Protein backbone atom coordinates (compact mmCIF):
# COMPACT_ATOMS: atom_id res chain seq x y z
CA UNK A 1 0.00 0.00 0.00
CA UNK A 2 2.96 2.40 0.16
CA UNK A 3 3.52 2.93 -3.93
CA UNK A 4 6.85 5.06 -3.05
CA UNK A 5 8.60 2.15 -2.04
CA UNK A 6 7.82 -0.56 -4.29
CA UNK A 7 10.29 -2.07 -6.30
CA UNK A 8 10.12 -2.48 -10.09
CA UNK A 9 11.85 -5.35 -11.05
CA UNK A 10 14.92 -5.67 -13.16
CA UNK A 11 16.02 -6.48 -16.70
CA UNK A 12 16.77 -9.33 -18.28
CA UNK A 13 20.39 -9.05 -19.03
CA UNK A 14 22.46 -10.70 -22.26
CA UNK A 15 25.16 -12.29 -20.02
CA UNK A 16 26.46 -14.85 -22.91
CA UNK A 17 25.73 -16.56 -25.81
CA UNK A 18 26.29 -20.42 -27.71
CA UNK A 19 28.54 -19.83 -30.50
CA UNK A 20 27.52 -21.69 -33.42
CA UNK A 21 29.70 -19.78 -36.16
CA UNK A 22 32.59 -22.28 -36.77
CA UNK A 23 32.81 -25.94 -36.56
CA UNK A 24 32.69 -26.72 -32.87
CA UNK A 25 29.02 -24.85 -30.31
CA UNK A 26 30.38 -23.53 -27.21
CA UNK A 27 29.09 -21.55 -24.30
CA UNK A 28 30.44 -17.95 -24.16
CA UNK A 29 30.44 -15.79 -21.15
CA UNK A 30 30.37 -12.56 -21.87
CA UNK A 31 29.26 -10.97 -17.90
CA UNK A 32 29.76 -11.76 -14.83
CA UNK A 33 27.17 -12.04 -12.49
CA UNK A 34 27.75 -8.82 -10.38
CA UNK A 35 27.86 -6.87 -13.64
CA UNK A 36 24.83 -8.67 -14.95
CA UNK A 37 22.79 -7.27 -11.27
CA UNK A 38 24.09 -3.80 -11.99
CA UNK A 39 22.81 -4.28 -16.10
CA UNK A 40 19.75 -5.33 -14.94
CA UNK A 41 18.94 -2.47 -12.33
CA UNK A 42 19.42 0.33 -14.84
CA UNK A 43 18.50 -1.93 -18.53
CA UNK A 44 21.37 -0.49 -19.64
CA UNK A 45 23.87 -3.04 -21.34
CA UNK A 46 26.27 -1.32 -24.01
CA UNK A 47 27.96 -4.81 -24.23
CA UNK A 48 28.77 -6.01 -28.30
CA UNK A 49 26.16 -9.09 -28.98
CA UNK A 50 27.11 -11.30 -31.49
CA UNK A 51 25.13 -14.23 -32.97
CA UNK A 52 21.54 -16.28 -32.40
CA UNK A 53 21.42 -17.81 -29.24
CA UNK A 54 21.90 -15.74 -26.33
CA UNK A 55 22.39 -17.18 -22.16
CA UNK A 56 20.24 -14.48 -20.05
CA UNK A 57 19.49 -13.70 -16.83
CA UNK A 58 17.58 -12.22 -14.05
CA UNK A 59 18.01 -11.67 -10.34
CA UNK A 60 16.52 -15.41 -9.79
CA UNK A 61 16.92 -17.28 -12.86
CA UNK A 62 18.94 -18.13 -16.17
CA UNK A 63 17.83 -19.62 -19.49
CA UNK A 64 18.54 -19.00 -23.34
CA UNK A 65 17.09 -16.91 -25.38
CA UNK A 66 16.41 -17.55 -29.70
CA UNK A 67 16.65 -14.64 -32.79
CA UNK A 68 14.56 -15.66 -35.24
CA UNK A 69 13.36 -13.57 -38.19
CA UNK A 70 14.70 -10.32 -36.29
CA UNK A 71 12.86 -10.53 -32.97
CA UNK A 72 15.17 -12.34 -29.72
CA UNK A 73 12.27 -14.93 -28.23
CA UNK A 74 12.19 -16.74 -25.30
CA UNK A 75 9.93 -18.50 -22.64
CA UNK A 76 7.55 -16.47 -20.33
CA UNK A 77 8.16 -18.64 -17.50
CA UNK A 78 11.63 -17.43 -17.32
CA UNK A 79 10.84 -13.28 -18.18
CA UNK A 80 7.86 -12.70 -17.33
CA UNK A 81 6.72 -9.58 -18.55
CA UNK A 82 10.41 -8.09 -17.85
CA UNK A 83 12.18 -5.76 -20.32
CA UNK A 84 15.48 -6.42 -21.96
CA UNK A 85 18.59 -4.27 -21.14
CA UNK A 86 19.85 -2.20 -24.34
CA UNK A 87 22.73 -0.15 -25.11
CA UNK A 88 19.59 3.11 -24.92
CA UNK A 89 18.15 1.82 -21.56
CA UNK A 90 15.38 -1.19 -21.72
CA UNK A 91 13.34 -2.42 -24.47
CA UNK A 92 9.72 -3.39 -23.81
CA UNK A 93 8.37 -6.64 -24.96
CA UNK A 94 7.06 -6.45 -28.36
CA UNK A 95 5.29 -9.73 -28.15
CA UNK A 96 4.24 -11.49 -25.01
CA UNK A 97 1.51 -15.06 -25.11
CA UNK A 98 1.69 -16.52 -21.81
CA UNK A 99 -1.11 -19.08 -22.92
CA UNK A 100 2.06 -20.49 -25.37
CA UNK A 101 4.87 -19.45 -22.88
CA UNK A 102 6.18 -17.15 -25.36
CA UNK A 103 7.84 -12.95 -25.22
CA UNK A 104 9.61 -11.33 -27.69
CA UNK A 105 11.66 -8.37 -27.95
CA UNK A 106 13.29 -7.00 -30.69
CA UNK A 107 16.27 -8.43 -31.55
CA UNK A 108 19.73 -6.87 -30.61
CA UNK A 109 22.09 -4.67 -32.98
CA UNK A 110 24.72 -7.24 -33.72
CA UNK A 111 22.65 -10.26 -33.01
CA UNK A 112 21.87 -12.51 -36.23
CA UNK A 113 19.05 -14.61 -36.82
CA UNK A 114 17.78 -18.00 -37.69
CA UNK A 115 15.35 -18.16 -40.34
CA UNK A 116 12.27 -20.25 -39.93
CA UNK A 117 12.37 -23.72 -41.35
CA UNK A 118 9.91 -24.90 -44.20
CA UNK A 119 11.97 -28.27 -44.81
CA UNK A 120 8.96 -29.63 -43.07
CA UNK A 121 11.79 -32.69 -41.65
CA UNK A 122 11.51 -34.21 -38.45
CA UNK A 123 15.14 -34.67 -37.88
CA UNK A 124 15.88 -32.48 -35.10
CA UNK A 125 18.86 -31.27 -33.02
CA UNK A 126 18.13 -29.11 -29.33
CA UNK A 127 20.70 -27.03 -28.74
CA UNK A 128 21.35 -26.73 -25.13
CA UNK A 129 22.80 -23.70 -22.14
CA UNK A 130 26.45 -25.79 -21.99
CA UNK A 131 26.63 -25.90 -26.40
CA UNK A 132 25.64 -29.69 -26.30
CA UNK A 133 23.87 -30.24 -29.03
CA UNK A 134 20.84 -33.10 -29.08
CA UNK A 135 19.54 -35.00 -31.73
CA UNK A 136 15.66 -35.16 -31.58
CA UNK A 137 12.63 -36.89 -33.44
CA UNK A 138 10.19 -34.66 -34.33
CA UNK A 139 7.01 -36.18 -33.03
CA UNK A 140 4.09 -34.62 -33.14
CA UNK A 141 3.37 -30.21 -33.51
CA UNK A 142 5.12 -29.41 -30.69
CA UNK A 143 6.60 -32.96 -29.15
CA UNK A 144 10.56 -34.33 -29.89
CA UNK A 145 11.85 -37.51 -28.88
CA UNK A 146 15.70 -37.56 -27.48
CA UNK A 147 17.15 -40.50 -29.22
CA UNK A 148 19.26 -40.51 -26.16
CA UNK A 149 17.58 -39.45 -22.75
CA UNK A 150 19.13 -37.25 -20.56
CA UNK A 151 18.21 -36.85 -16.78
CA UNK A 152 16.58 -33.19 -16.72
CA UNK A 153 19.48 -31.33 -14.63
CA UNK A 154 21.32 -31.61 -18.21
CA UNK A 155 18.04 -29.69 -19.43
CA UNK A 156 17.20 -26.86 -16.55
CA UNK A 157 18.83 -23.40 -17.80
CA UNK A 158 18.13 -24.33 -21.75
CA UNK A 159 14.32 -23.02 -21.84
CA UNK A 160 14.12 -20.72 -24.72
CA UNK A 161 17.13 -22.50 -26.80
CA UNK A 162 16.30 -23.50 -30.85
CA UNK A 163 15.24 -26.62 -32.05
CA UNK A 164 16.57 -26.65 -35.42
CA UNK A 165 16.74 -29.02 -38.87
CA UNK A 166 19.46 -30.25 -40.44
CA UNK A 167 20.11 -27.28 -42.69
CA UNK A 168 20.25 -25.32 -39.50
CA UNK A 169 16.94 -23.43 -39.21
CA UNK A 170 14.72 -22.79 -36.79
CA UNK A 171 11.94 -25.38 -35.86
CA UNK A 172 11.25 -24.53 -32.53
CA UNK A 173 11.61 -22.69 -28.67
CA UNK A 174 12.52 -25.44 -26.03
CA UNK A 175 9.60 -24.62 -23.42
CA UNK A 176 9.65 -27.73 -21.18
CA UNK A 177 10.85 -31.26 -20.76
CA UNK A 178 8.73 -34.61 -20.96
CA UNK A 179 10.26 -36.49 -17.24
CA UNK A 180 9.25 -39.45 -15.91
CA UNK A 181 11.44 -40.10 -12.51
CA UNK A 182 13.68 -37.87 -13.79
CA UNK A 183 15.12 -38.61 -17.00
CA UNK A 184 13.79 -36.66 -20.18
CA UNK A 185 12.73 -39.36 -22.82
CA UNK A 186 10.87 -35.94 -24.52
CA UNK A 187 10.90 -32.03 -25.06
CA UNK A 188 8.00 -29.94 -25.27
CA UNK A 189 8.69 -26.74 -27.69
CA UNK A 190 6.82 -23.78 -29.13
CA UNK A 191 6.69 -24.14 -33.15
CA UNK A 192 8.04 -21.91 -35.21
CA UNK A 193 4.96 -21.85 -36.81
CA UNK A 194 3.29 -20.13 -33.67
CA UNK A 195 5.60 -17.39 -33.40
CA UNK A 196 5.34 -16.70 -36.83
CA UNK A 197 1.41 -16.28 -35.96
CA UNK A 198 2.59 -14.42 -32.85
CA UNK A 199 4.04 -12.49 -35.20
C1 LIG B 1 14.26 -29.12 -17.61
C2 LIG B 1 14.32 -28.09 -18.48
C3 LIG B 1 12.99 -27.52 -19.03
C4 LIG B 1 13.03 -26.64 -20.26
C5 LIG B 1 12.74 -26.01 -18.90
N1 LIG B 1 11.34 -25.71 -18.73
C6 LIG B 1 10.59 -25.88 -17.51
O1 LIG B 1 11.16 -26.16 -16.49
C7 LIG B 1 9.13 -25.68 -17.62
C8 LIG B 1 8.48 -24.49 -16.86
C9 LIG B 1 7.29 -24.98 -16.51
O2 LIG B 1 6.39 -25.30 -17.62
C10 LIG B 1 5.60 -24.23 -17.99
N2 LIG B 1 5.57 -23.08 -17.16
C11 LIG B 1 4.76 -22.00 -17.63
C12 LIG B 1 4.72 -20.76 -16.75
C13 LIG B 1 3.87 -19.63 -17.30
O3 LIG B 1 3.69 -18.48 -16.61
C14 LIG B 1 4.42 -18.38 -15.39
C15 LIG B 1 3.10 -19.71 -18.59
C16 LIG B 1 3.16 -20.92 -19.44
C17 LIG B 1 4.02 -22.07 -18.93
N3 LIG B 1 4.08 -23.25 -19.75
C18 LIG B 1 4.86 -24.33 -19.29
C19 LIG B 1 4.95 -25.59 -20.13
C20 LIG B 1 7.59 -26.49 -16.02
N4 LIG B 1 8.50 -26.88 -16.92
C21 LIG B 1 8.94 -28.23 -17.25
O4 LIG B 1 9.76 -28.43 -18.11
C22 LIG B 1 8.27 -29.38 -16.49
N5 LIG B 1 7.76 -30.30 -17.43
C23 LIG B 1 6.41 -30.11 -17.86
O5 LIG B 1 5.69 -29.28 -17.41
O6 LIG B 1 6.03 -30.97 -18.86
C24 LIG B 1 4.76 -30.96 -19.19
C25 LIG B 1 4.52 -32.23 -20.14
C26 LIG B 1 5.06 -31.75 -21.30
C27 LIG B 1 4.50 -30.22 -21.42
C28 LIG B 1 4.51 -29.75 -20.13
C29 LIG B 1 9.32 -30.00 -15.55
C30 LIG B 1 8.51 -30.95 -14.64
C31 LIG B 1 10.05 -28.99 -14.64
C32 LIG B 1 10.42 -30.78 -16.31
C33 LIG B 1 13.83 -25.13 -18.42
O7 LIG B 1 14.96 -25.27 -18.72
N6 LIG B 1 13.35 -24.05 -17.62
S1 LIG B 1 14.54 -23.08 -17.05
O8 LIG B 1 15.40 -22.41 -18.02
O9 LIG B 1 15.36 -23.89 -16.14
C34 LIG B 1 13.77 -21.88 -15.98
C35 LIG B 1 12.84 -22.44 -14.90
C36 LIG B 1 13.41 -20.58 -16.66
C37 LIG B 1 14.61 -20.64 -15.74
ZN1 LIG C 1 14.81 -26.51 -42.39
Amino acid sequence: SHMASMKKKGSVVIVGRINLSGDTAYAQQTRGEEGCQETSQTGRDKNQVEGEVQIVSTATQTFLATSINGVLWTVYHGAGTRTIASPKGPVTQMYTNVDKDLVGWQAPQGSRSLTPCTCGSSDLYLVTRHADVIPVRRRGDSRGSLLSPRPISYLKGSSGGPLLCPAGHAVGIFRAAVCTRGVAKAVDFIPVESLETTM
